[PDB]
């Protein structure tokens, strides 16, 4: 399998700049990719990656999006001098040309197909490319916004011509509207377009009727073009996730992509001068966390925007300690989306009900049953210290007089072990014990975490039963999966009977996107701990998503031996590519209705829930 990322770079790109007065375009300064790839060195995250060289895209490539005529005119524009280039650049909107800058334009969309290419020969995993010029604003026969040549959407074209993918992703985060990408794919369904933007009201630049959400592609491509617009500024990380969970994410893994590009634009961070919202750096980790269960992880992403030169280099490290594997940092203050936000949102829910059926050194630890030795991946290990056995001692009198199964005993030694090394000894992320009694090994592990210190935990349990789990403190956090309707009683646990059949594919990722992860993100747990009984996939894409809580701190007690449970779960939680799911059979109304009925019973504690806007007194 595909293994690291691609860090696409050249110094060339820098090399082109603003020669005359223009306070339009006077924050698109080289110093962007220049302190982007030095904050990258200075945390030793470009020395990680494989570093694949740029390429100039040739003409038959740039004549994929754009026109012959508007290609000969930018040929034209290298023998120009400043005069000449000021009268070629005032035919545009918000850009400048300069004599190196249709060459950095053929550089930054070959950059896009190198990143492509690499990803999809399974060369690298996933990569990024550092690039100037932009290119989401860039249109047929038009510059605009920055940009010459569309490089997101040269990718789109490339990957479908080269590679015969049927369904292409787009995700563009930057704080503009990628209207050159929607105008390039609005008749297309092969391609589906997301996009959030600074709108107000099409007050902001561009300042187009069809960056609003009604825009919802055209013909055959209906249904395939997404915008979200914000119509207030100040959008903080609430509105992003809450973003990702009500829209984007639940029509991301309904459309399946085989291959996803990210239009990365990080003026969407706060402290832009475009953008002026209030995301932290931290929430681009996470928006890229998201996105990697989709096509088994191929993801490329292409920088656009961002221009405060201290918001802009951390932004790209978290992207890039994302692509890597390494653990999402704790996101706090979480809550409900702000009026406009929620109001934004509920618009595009409704206008796309038509189209979607969501609408209307060792990372990982293994302890295996006695004897059962198994292939573990590169960064895994197998599971006793002296203190740990007197502890074991010391919880079996208290709490178990009557317990004398030495292999449980092992197995509790085991989740002390387990646990003692992920929160305190820093080396030991996260791990997997497989286990024979639930009650006991359940209260162990909870009883131990939360006096290791962990302020909060999150327990998901998949089975029927009722466990030792106190969630009456507000340390706690209950959601179970189980196959007996239950009346939820509070605000703290979170039950989800879905009715079985060949449709619990489908009702659980929607109740894990619109539920689970909203609930666990606001709750910003400590560590997660994963509970399956021997009656109890999808499990692959919840260990996975679920490790963007708690640093990715994740214990799952596996009762029982499955060997292809147990090995898809060390793989999910070593940080391995998570096979796609098919296409599923929309789940049944029952189902939703379900969800539903928890939403409205949940959402006023945890309002990160919310898809709608509250209906005042
Ligand atoms: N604050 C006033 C609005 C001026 N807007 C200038 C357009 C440049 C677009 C650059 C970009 O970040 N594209 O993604
Ligand atoms: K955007
Ligand atoms: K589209
Ligand atoms: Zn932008």
């Amino acid at each position: 399998a595909a293994s690291g990322s691609a860090l696409i770079f050249d110094e060339e790109m820098s090399r082109y700049k603003l020669l005359w007065t223009d306070p339009a375009c006077e924050i698109e300064v080289p110093e962007r990719l220049t302190v982007s790839y030095e904050a990258l060195r200075t945390h030793g995250l470009a020395q990680r990656c494989k570093a694949v060289p740029v390429r100039q895209a040739t003409e038959q490539e740039i004549l994929l999006a754009h026109s012959e005529e508007y290609l000969e005119a930018v040929k034209q524009t290298p023998g120009m001098n400043v005069e000449e280039l000021m009268a070629f650049s005032k035919k545009y909107n918000d850009v400048y040309f300069h004599q190196n800058i249709y060459h950095c334009a053929k550089l930054a969309a070959g950059a896009t197909l190198q990143l492509v290419d690499s990803v999809m020969k399974r060369e690298v995993r996933n990569g990024m490319a550092l690039v100037r010029p932009p290119g989401h604003h860039s249109q047929r026969s038009a510059a605009n916004g920055f940009c010459v040549f569309n490089n997101v959407a040269f990718a789109a074209l490339y990957a479908k011509k080269n590679y015969n993918l049927n369904r292409i992703l787009i995700v563009d985060w930057d704080v503009h509207h990628g209207q050159g990408i929607q105008y390039c794919f609005e008749e297309d369904p092969s391609v589906l377009y997301f996009s959030w933007h600074r709108y107000e009201h099409q007050s902001f630049w561009p300042n187009l009727p069809e960056s609003d959400y009604s825009s919802v592609g055209k013909g055959k491509g209906s249904g395939f073009n997404i915008n979200l617009p914000w119509n207030k500024v100040g959008m903080t990380n609430s509105d992003y996730l809450a973003a990702f969970f009500h829209v984007l994410l639940p029509v991301a893994y309904e459309f399946d992509p085989e291959l996803v590009i990210v239009s990365a634009g990080f003026d969407s961070a706060i402290g832009d001068p475009e953008g002026e919202m209030c995301a932290l750096p931290e929430i681009f980790a996470h928006l890229t966390h998201l996105l990697m269960p989709l096509a088994a992880g191929k993801m490329c992403v292409v920088l656009e925007g961002g221009y405060n030169l201290t918001s802009l280099g951390q932004s790209v490290c978290q992207t890039v300690h994302s692509l890597l594997g390494d653990p999402t940092p704790r996101i706090s203050g979480l809550g409900t989306a702000c009026d406009s936000a929620l109001e934004s949102i509920q618009n595009v829910r409704n206008v796309q009900s038509s189209y979607w059926s969501s609408f209307k050194s060792v990372r990982t630890v293994v302890v295996p049953p006695p004897g059962v030795e198994l292939t573990l991946p590169k960064n895994c290990q197998h599971s006793i210290s002296e203190s740990t056995a007197k502890e074991v001692q010391r919880i079996r009198d208290k709490h178990f007089h009557d317990l004398t199964d030495q292999n449980i005993l092992r197995s509790l030694g085991n989740i002390i072990s387990v646990l003692d090394r992920m929160m305190r000894s820093d080396e030991v992320c996260n791990g997997c014990v497989v286990v024979s009694d639930l009650s006991v090994s359940v209260q162990c592990a909870l009883q131990h975490a939360l006096t290791e210190p962990a302020e909060r935990v999150l327990v998901v349990y998949v089975g029927d039963g009722e466990l030792p789990v106190k969630t009456n403190d507000g340390k706690v956090f209950l959601v179970q999966i189980c196959t007996k309707e239950t009346e939820d009683k509070c605000v703290n646990r979170l039950t989800l009977c879905l009715r079985e059949g060949e449709s619990l594919t489908a009702g659980f990722m929607q109740a894990l996107l619109g539920l689970i992860l909203p609930v666990a993100y606001e709750f910003n747990p400590a560590l997660v701990l994963g509970i399956v009984e021997e009656t109890a996939r999808v499990w692959g894409h919840m260990t996975c998503l679920i490790q963007g809580l708690a640093r990715g701190r994740m214990l799952t007690l596996l009762q029982g031996y499955d060997k292809d449970l147990l090995e898809l779960t060390v793989s999910a939680l070593s940080g391995a590519s998570i096979s796609p799911l098919g296409p599923l059979r929309a789940p049944k109304p029952e189902d939703v209705e379900m969800m539903e009925k928890q939403r409205q019973r949940l959402q006023e504690r945890w309002g990160l829930l919310r898809c709608t806007v509250s209906e005042s007194w």
